[PDB]
Parts: C-alpha cells; sequence; structure tokens
C-alpha cells in the first residue's frame, strides 16, 4: 500500500543508523531530517537497465555507487547542501513476464573492493530477484565510509551495490523477445541527512553524461546536419559501416579535420586557374590546388574551412554530372581581391589526383589534390597563377534528369584523413545517418509531394550535438565499452537511440537499409550508459 | 472481500481530509454524508482504456481530471448539488494474461501542470501496476484545489491522473494477441461530500460526447443512409480511402454542400432542355443547367437540394445504362408551372462536361454542369430554354439485365467540392461504409433470398447521427487525434467502432473488402474516447 492517503507506513531504516547520524555532526545540527515528508516515503525512478538472455550468470548488469544523484528529489536537495551522510533504500521492479525465468543478486559491495568478471556477488549478503516477481524485492544500502560524511564533489570511498545474474534468463519460445527491463525505484533511509548549507551556484556535475544536448525537438522540428543546413527528417541505417571526419565531434575536446562547426563560406586565396580549348568563349572554368596549402585555416591546413569532403567525379563535355557538391561561386584575383565581374557560376568542387590530366577521384587525402570544375558555360575564362574561390557554404546536389538517384553520399565515397575512427556494427547494432531534403538542379521545385521521389542527403551527427559538444569535455562521463541511450517514442511505436565515444549514431535495426520517419515523432527521453552487448529495441509501427 | 454481506470494510480517506470537509462549509451543512451508503463503500465501472504493445515507456494512455462524472452515481447525485468538494478512490483492474509482462504508472497530478509527452509521471508519488496482477491496485486521489469547494460547471483547478507505461508491454509470441484492456474502478473517498442543492433543470454536459446518438436498433431496426432511404444490413469496409460531402455533417455544426438532411424532393426552375432527332416521337428528353444557379437553395448554390452527387455515364441508343442513379420525374414550364401531361419519366440524373455534344463524366463539382438525360421513350419532346425538373428524392438503380454490378457507388466516381477532408486509413484501421439493399430496375422483385445476390448501395453516415449532430456543437467533446469508440456485440463475437472529428466511421479490419452482416447483432455500448495509434478489435464469429 504506497497511496496518497495519511498513512502509517515503515520508513526501513539502516545496520549502522545509530553511528551515523552521531558522528554527522561534526557538519552541525543534521538538515532535511523529518520523517512525514513525502520525499523520504515514497520511491522514485532512478534508472532502467537491460537483462537479455545473451547474459552470464554472474555478469554484472547493474553498478551504482551510494550517492545523492541516485534519487531525483537528494539530487534536487543537493545543490543547495555541500555535505551528505547516510544510507539509501533500493527498489527493483522487473516487467518480465510469467514465461521468462532466471533470478538477480543484488548486494552492497564494501568500499575499497574493485568491480568486475572478478567480483562474486552470490556470496555477498544479497537478496534474490525473480524474473517473474510480482511484489518488488528491496534492498537497503547503508552508509559505510571510511569519512564522518561525504562532502558533495569529492565524497571519498562510498559503497556500491551490483546487479548480477544468479541464474540466466530463459526463453521457452526461441527468438523474438530476447531481452526484459528491469527499473531501480530508490528512496532515502533513516539516517539520510544534509549538512552544512551552500550557495546553489556551485556546481558538480557539469557534464549531462551527453544527455541535455539531445532533447526532442532537434528531431521534429529546428536540426540540422553536418553536409548542408538542411531540416532533419529521417534516419537511415547502413550496414557495413561509414566514416566522416568533417564537422564529426568525438566525446573529447577534438576533431580529426577541418571545417569549424558553421555553415558561413569558402574562402580561398592562392592556387591556379585554368580553362580548355584555344577560344575563350564558353568554356569551363577548372581550378586546382594542392592538398597542405591552407594557411588560413587555424584547425587544419589540409582544406579551406567549408570545402565538401566528397570525391570529384569524372566528366566531360556538356553533360550535367550525376551526383556530387555544386555551390554558387566565383574567382578572384590577387593582391587586394577585387573579383571579375564576368565569372559567377556553378561550381563543382571536390578531391582529385592527375589535375589537369587523366582526372581521378580520390579516397585518402593524403596525395590528393583539390579542383574546381565549372558546370555551366562562362563567356570569360582566366589563366592566372595566384588566383583563389569564394564559395557559400551552403550546397545543392547536381542531376542529370529528376528522378532520384541515391541517398548521398554513398559510404565508400566520403573522403577521409589519416587516423580516423570507422563505424563498425556491433553485435545486431548497426550505424545511422541523418537525411534531410535537399533542393536539386535538375528540380528547383523538390517540395515533398507527388512527381518522384525527393533528393535526400545524409550527414552524420546532429549540429545542436557538434555545437554542445565543442566547449564541453566528456572525457568521464561515458564508459567506453557503452553508450548513452535515448529513448524515442513515436505515435504507434518506440525506439532506442544509442550514442558512443566516437561520436556516432547506433540504432538495431539489423541488416534493413529502410529510411525511418520522424513524422509522427513526438518525445525523446534520456535513460543513460548502456553497453554494446544489448540490442536496442526495433519495436515500430510495422 | 467486497460482498453484499452486513460486513466491516474499510473506506479509505485522503491526505488533506482534515482541511478538505472544514473549508467545504462555505455551502452550508456536507450533503450525501453517511458512511454507511452502498454507493460509497462499492467500486464501480468509470472507464477502459486499451494498453498495447506499440506505446512507448512514459506514453500516457489514460487522463483523467477530478470531477464527479468519475463515477456512475456521483454524476447522478451531481444534478441535484451546485458543488462538490472531496477525494476520490480509484482501482485499476487489468485483463492481462501470464505471458504478459510491463508495468503501468498511476499518479496524482496537481494542478498547474501540462499533460503530454513532457511529463515525466515515474518521478511522481504513485504506484506501479503489472500486467499479469490479480488483485487491482488502488490509488487515491486527493482533493487538492485552489478553492474551497468546485462549483458544477465550472469547477476550477482540478488535480489530474495520468496513466503512463512503466515498462513496455511484451508478448513473447509474437503477432495475434498485441493488446490488452485495462479496466478503472472508481469509488468516492472519506471526505467527498456534496453541497448547495439544485433543481435538476439546470445542466452542464449537453455534448454526449458523440454518444445517446448512436444505439443499437439504429443498426439492427430503424436506420437509414445518406444517399437512399435504405435500411442498413451492413458495414463494408474501403482500403485507400473515399470522400462524401453531401449530408456528411462533421462535428461542429457546418458542413460542405447541399442537401439538407430529408429525402423530400429535388425542384428546379430554369435550365434549357433538348431531345435529339428531327422526329418529335419516342425520343429521350434531355434537361440541362450550370453548376451555380440554383438561388432557391439557401445552404450551398451549387446544386438542387436533394440532386444525386454521382459522375454522368455516357450512354446512348436503346441501351439501359450500367450503374447509376434514376429516378421518377417530369419537365415543368415556368411563369407559374403547371406541368407537361405527355412527358413523365424515369430520369438518370448527374453530373457532365460538354453538353449536349461529347459528355464526359466529372469529377470535381466546379466546371461542371448537371444534366438529366430519360432512359425511356417518350413521346412528346420539348425544347424551350426555360424549364425545370421536379424528380422524388428517393432513387433506384438501373441495370441491363439481372444479376449483380458491384456496391454502388465506387470511391472513385463520388464527386467532390473543393475544400473536402478526405478519410484516410490510420494504422491497421480503415473506413467503412454503410449498406442497403436497394430496388433496381433489371428485377424489381429483389427480396434477399435466391436469384442471384441483391443490389447493395452504400452511403457514409447514419442518418440519425447526421439529424442529432445537425443541432448541436461538438468542438470539444471529442479530443483531435482519438474517436469516440462504440462496442458492437453480435452473437458469435464482437467489434469496436470509431467516429471522428470528420464525421467518419473506423474499423480494424485491415485489408479486406467483405461485407459484415448485421443479422446477428444484439447490442451496442458506449466506451470514450480513445486514440487512432490503438487497433480496433476484430473478433468476430470466424
Amino acid at each position: 500500500m504506497d497511496p496518497g492517503v495519511v498513512a502509517t507506513t515503515s520508513v526501513v531504516t539502516a545496520e549502522n543508523s545509530s553511528a551515523s547520524i552521531a558522528t554527522a555532526g561534526i557538519g552541525g545540527p543534521p538538515q532535511q531530517v523529518d520523517q512525514q515528508e513525502t520525499w523520504r516515503t515514497n520511491f522514485y525512478y532512478n534508472d532502467v537497465f537491460t537483462w537479455s538472455v545473451a547474459d552470464a550468470p554472474g555478469s554484472i548488469l547493474y553498478t551504482v555507487q551510494h550517492s545523492p544523484q541516485n534519487n531525483p528529489f537528494t539530487a534536487v536537495l543537493s545543490q543547495m547542501y555541500a555535505g551528505w551522510a547516510g544510507g539509501m533504500q533500493f527498489r527493483f521492479i522487473v516487467a518480465g513476464s510469467g514465461v521468462f525465468g532466471g533470478r538477480l543478486v543484488a548486494a552492497v559491495i564494501p568500499p575499497g573492493i574493485e568491480i568486475g568478471p572478478g567480483l562474486e556477488v552470490r556470496q555477498f549478503p544479497h537478496v534474490v530477484i525473480d524474473a517473474r516477481s510480482l511484489e518488488p524485492v528491496t534492498i537497503t544500502m547503508p552508509d559505510l565510509r571510511p569519512n564522518m560524511y561525504h562532502p558533495t564533489g569529492d565524497p571519498g570511498l562510498v559503497p556500491t551495490l551490483v546487479l548480477s545474474v544468479y541464474n540466466n534468463l530463459i526463453n521457452p519460445f526461441g527468438g523474438s523477445t530476447s531481452a526484459i527491463q528491469v527499473t531501480v525505484e530508490t528512496r532515502p533511509s533513516e539516517d539520510f541527512e544534509f549538512v552544512m548549507i551552500r550557495a546553489p551556484s556551485s556546481k558538480t556535475v557539469d557534464s549531462i553524461s551527453p544527455a541535455g544536448l539531445l532533447t526532442t525537438p532537434v528531431l521534429t522540428g529546428v536540426g540540422n546536419d553536418n553536409r548542408w543546413n538542411g531540416q532533419i527528417v529521417g534516419l537511415q541505417p547502413v550496414p557495413g559501416g561509414f566514416s566522416t571526419c568533417n564537422r564529426h565531434w568525438n566525446l573529447n575536446g577534438s576533431t580529426y579535420g577541418w571545417s569549424s562547426p558553421r555553415f558561413a563560406d569558402i574562402d580561398h586565396r592562392r592556387g591556379s586557374a585554368s580553362y580548355p580549348g584555344n577560344n575563350a568563349t564558353n568554356v569551363l572554368q577548372f581550378w586546382y590546388a594542392n592538398a597542405g596549402s591552407a594557411i588560413d585555416n587555424p584547425i587544419s591546413q589540409v582544406a579551406p574551412d567549408g570545402f565538401p569532403d566528397m570525391s570529384f567525379v569524372p566528366f566531360n563535355g556538356p553533360g550535367i554530372p550525376a551526383a556530387g557538391w555544386v555551390g554558387f561561386g566565383a574567382i578572384w584575383n590577387s593582391n587586394s581581391g577585387a573579383p571579375n565581374v564576368t565569372t559567377v557560376q556553378a561550381y563543382e568542387l571536390g578531391f582529385a589526383t592527375g589535375a589537369p590530366g587523366n582526372l581521378q577521384p580520390t579516397t585518402n587525402t593524403s596525395g590528393s589534390q583539390t579542383v574546381a570544375k565549372s558546370i555551366y558555360a562562362v563567356v570569360t575564362g582566366t589563366a592566372q597563377n595566384p588566383a583563389g574561390l569564394f564559395v557559400m557554404a551552403s550546397g545543392v546536389i547536381s542531376t542529370p534528369s529528376a528522378n532520384a538517384i541515391t541517398y548521398t553520399p554513398q559510404p565508400d565515397r566520403i573522403v577521409t584523413t589519416p587516423g580516423t575512427p570507422a563505424a563498425a556494427p556491433v553485435g545486431k547494432n548497426t550505424p545511422i545517418m541523418f537525411a534531410s531534403v535537399v533542393r536539386r538542379t535538375g528540380d528547383v521545385n523538390a517540395t515533398a509531394g507527388s512527381a518522384n521521389g525527393t533528393q535526400y542527403g545524409t550527414g552524420s551527427q546532429p549540429l545542436p550535438v557538434t555545437i554542445g559538444l565543442s566547449l564541453n569535455n566528456y572525457s568521464s562521463a561515458l564508459m567506453p565499452g557503452q553508450f548513452f541511450v535515448w529513448q524515442l517514442t513515436f505515435a504507434s511505436g518506440f525506439m532506442e537511440i544509442g550514442l558512443s565515444v566516437d561520436g556516432y549514431f547506433y540504432a538495431g535495426t539489423g541488416a534493413s537499409t529502410t529510411l525511418i520517419d520522424l513524422t509522427e515523432l513526438i518525445d525523446v527521453r534520456p535513460v543513460g550508459p548502456r553497453p554494446s552487448k544489448s540490442t536496442l529495441v526495433f519495436n515500430l509501427g510495422g
């Protein structure tokens, strides 16, 4: 009986309650100690962890330290108190089923013990939690500390609560459902107290564990890609992997590439220009420079800021090339540059080898040379050796006729610098890629309606995430080997979306190449870190 | 133990009961406060909501406000009391199964909080409800109010009870059964009281939420369509959608079309007449007018009142046309009209283009012209420019030979005005269309027996519903995004039938085009609003 009535209740204490309160008087009187408060007499949600059938008996599923961030109201009280002492009560709620079976171990690890595969939890003083249990199992975490109280920001040695598999999960069916969800509920014990009030301006946890940076509208509203500034309408998985390093920021404060996160401008000053044909009338202007001549870019020397990282396609004559990256721009002379009036055109930029003779596409940035060839006729063609470009940052895709080529780019055309981390499918999970509807040259009126499927362009990660990750350091905010998981809820289903230590995003679709639409998406919700062996759910509307 | 014995029982109070009774004395003494009454010591049915496997953890299933309409006996007591105060007790009964799993959150939201996807119920003071639970979980709703009492008709700020998914519903089988039903039972608490008696003539809720308008006989007895005045014997689904706007009334007090809801008469005064052939003996009289010349119709100018909204079929010679709309009628001259004696015939009416030359069928009403051609020979043919028609409102279907053509109309032949809302299948639900056995011209004795299948004509919605909707305004009686659902019970099964904000009716048959017979239908029952993501049940007799 846990209702909203006057109620008798029973707030269960800890084993060391007489010595916890008495020695916590070094911080003064105990604060927020009152047993009739309704933040102390109820269980509230703390965390959910997935227990799958593919886990060893004794493998650790849920580990957490003694901390006031384990409860939503003691963490709220923690910003106005510079010190805490006392125990905590944990309740475990299993989703389960009648057909499922297997037990779990919940025990309080004393301080000074490593937590891992070698730890044997079944010989600790523990409680046993079935998969098919109705009434949730309650354990109490005593405050076993070498200090008198735990100051917030440096709590010292704290006990640890470890959830391990007592008997492995069995499903007598076979496939389909092969995982379960267990909910941890947390209530303060009798001896829990706060001491030594502080100003709430002081803060300890400033890394959300990459959380508050990805909210819901980011996907059903505002939100742009890393290649074009297009609105995100889809996630599309790729099996096998891909690599992106242009505006892709990892969880530390670093990147491997050029192009600071802003769609402003592409401007380069030194580099050679040419045009074919003996007649200087109605030709295609071709500009080239080598890799490593960008002195003005303070991040990386390999490219000007905003240069597209795609491989040049070899085309000649009056034919419009299939796919690619075109942008509107002009060529300008050096020595206090004023541009030439009679050359402003759409230009396709990219990476080649063997310019200006036999042009071949390139995969690696080392040994490559940046090329810039016009797709439309221009009445003047210059050939001066100091010359540069000025191309807008937002681009469109050049197409021969209408229809729909493919989602652009493909995973093999994307250029990488040396030393880049590659996405790899782990388990049944596979990486995703964020899609956006972009304008094209074969059809300017590419409204998302009739007259063939509209063109989709795919970038790696959302820009809000790039902006909110660039400033902060998250070297300990996510434990390697796991990913941080959000919970998307559609109108007729739900999905789990992960985020690794490398900036990549994962979904458990498996071997499928079908676009997933965020038309009916409503809300997202943080969950926390979860390991890579657990398959993210795919209970979609289909 | 809840029997019909003398009984000790326990009527569980609320947390603010001492201040709820004392401050509700502003309305005088508390009324209907007696703890031995059997309307206060028992749980009674309030609502049922469907919890499906396709719902996100934390998605809201059941929301309800603190109100005396939550109990069947306090709502009965509410018409004779102008004010109430006190709490309420809620009990949740799950159908469930042993093989099902997943939990729910029941919590009382304090006033001043929005209810939606952003609301997190799991951190409220709550109770947990399993899917496989036997004993029903009881929560108490305290009366947390900024006022002293809630006057009926304007209760002010009230607490809200929100049911959210704690762990998502899992079915280890696969398909087939993918939803569950949860029943909410409601009992008044200890401090519930009424104040300030009023005359029962005063009423607050006058919108049943479109409910009492659709009873059972409407389908197994009286009840007619919107096209012919035929008795309803079937519902037939269509996949893909359809549009009807003639006598189709949406949930507001409006329509998009002509034809007030009554099968009286079709009468038009101005329009041209003709007959082919040089001989004025045994010809087919052809009458035409343009769209927009109907001055006499006060609703819409596009047609006379009662004109059938079907596309004219092009036929010539002595052949009887297949399908269509024929009705008995005559042509009358203007200037205090007395009709011509020698022309009374069956006429096929409809919509064409390019009259009287190359006649083509029309889809949109704009740019069309109303046509009226006789199917049988008539000994006189007039050609006077002011002439009109007088055709009875009830019609029959013209057929070349007996047999059975198809159900008429098809979804593509039905004409629409510009600005019409179209039916669309959402989820596994699909729209239905009400069938009726109508007389034909190829076989007058079309009794529902032997000698081929009888002809079926289909209209959009039942007329009782059109009559009972025309007068009242239901702008808030059904929350958009959902539909109001009734529960049909046959002799060997049951079905859920929905009703949206546009007047369309839904059933969860899926991709099937099979007629469903209301021969063994017995009773219907209201349920309430239910969202469009939930699939309506199809446990039929087969």
